[PDB]
């Protein structure tokens, strides 16, 4: 039987007080968007409690901010899930991006037939209502990078390759859209990091470590579920097992070791940041901590993730 390694994390684990009410509001918004095809998928999303992830990763923000962030998570989950099999055609996916970039740049009104485009325009305008032009463009840049990164996944599927560790660790930071969520921490909190605060090497280093932790933790806990989706090709467990000739168990343990090394590096760099940080930088870094820890709590507690593992699988003690 397999044993799931613990993912120890000293960061506080909290949940927004508006979690259940906003989850319901946001799911209703997604169900009415027409972004999902089929009552079956709509019901799967409802049971997934995406608002729980939003509330655990943004536990301090006001109700209106949580609703905006929850709608954005629902857009991302829907976009990832959904058609023309463009996930296996790099050329076709690349050629399908310009119309979406036009909408993101505010250069074209979406067509009434374009569920993803209509919802993206709506979210851009709602973010613009509570964010400066510099904050809007910081988010827009992370979304463009996420969209371009989808072509890289399609490229791997097209030639049936499992990506190498180095290529995967770099690209996994942008394929998962986590940076698009980090870009809304100051916005959701009602504050604004200055350009030189945001781009300070210490803030970028902590942001990159948090983004690694979230991607690797998600890859490990979703692994059993992801085996039913393109043989979990885009998953650090598959990548390490394949390229380092490991057993599934030793691959799981190496992901947990990478997690522990990343946590140590985060604590080390945060001590250096604690010397100079302004209140907004300190709130942003606490935001990164809540995101990493809240994501673990959500993923550990997911019926769909836990259920996919074989019945004899051993889960670690609560850390
Ligand atoms: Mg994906
Ligand atoms: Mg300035």
């Amino acid at each position: 039987p397999l044993h799931i390694p613990p993912l120890p994390c000293p960061f506080p684990s909290e949940i927004n007080e508006h979690a259940d009410a906003v989850d319901e509001e946001s799911h209703t918004w997604l169900a009415a968007s027409h972004m999902l095809k089929g009552a079956d998928t709509v019901e799967h999303f409802r049971r997934s409690k995406i608002g729980t992830l939003a509330a655990r990763t943004n536990p301090t923000v006001p109700r209106d901010s949580l609703r905006l962030i929850n709608d954005w998570y629902n857009w991302l989950f829907a976009f990832d899930d959904a058609g023309e099999l463009m996930g296996h055609r790099a050329s076709a996916l690349a050629r399908a991006l310009p119309p979406l970039l036009e909408i993101l740049d505010g250069r074209r009104e979406p067509d009434g037939s374009d569920a993803f485009g209509l919802a993206l325009k709506e979210l851009l305008h709602r973010i613009s209502d509570v964010a400066s032009p510099a904050q809007v463009d910081r988010w827009r840049t992370t979304v463009k990078e996420y969209l371009f990164a989808q072509i890289w996944e399609a490229a791997n599927r097209e030639v049936d390759l499992i990506p190498t560790p180095d290529d995967y660790v770099l690209m996994r930071r942008i394929t998962g859209a986590t940076y698009t969520c980090f870009a809304l921490i100051d916005v959701g909190g009602g504050y604004r990091l200055e350009a030189e605060e945001w781009h300070h090497p210490d803030v970028r280093t902590l942001s990159d470590l948090a983004c690694d932790l979230i991607g690797w933790d998600n890859d490990l806990l979703s692994y059993a579920k992801e085996r039913g989706n393109d043989k979990a090709r885009h998953n650090l467990v598959t990548v390490l097992a394949t390229h380092k000739s490991l057993t599934l168990q030793d691959a799981l343990l190496e992901v947990a070791q990478m997690h522990n090394d990343a946590v140590a590096a985060f604590l080390d760099r945060r001590a250096a940041l604690d010397r100079w940080a302004t209140l907004p930088v300190r709130k942003y870094v606490r935001g990164l901590e809540h995101w990493v820890r809240g994501h673990i709590a959500f993923s550990l507690g997911s019926a769909r993730y836990v259920g996919a593992w074989p019945d004899d699988t051993r889960w670690p003690r609560a850390v």
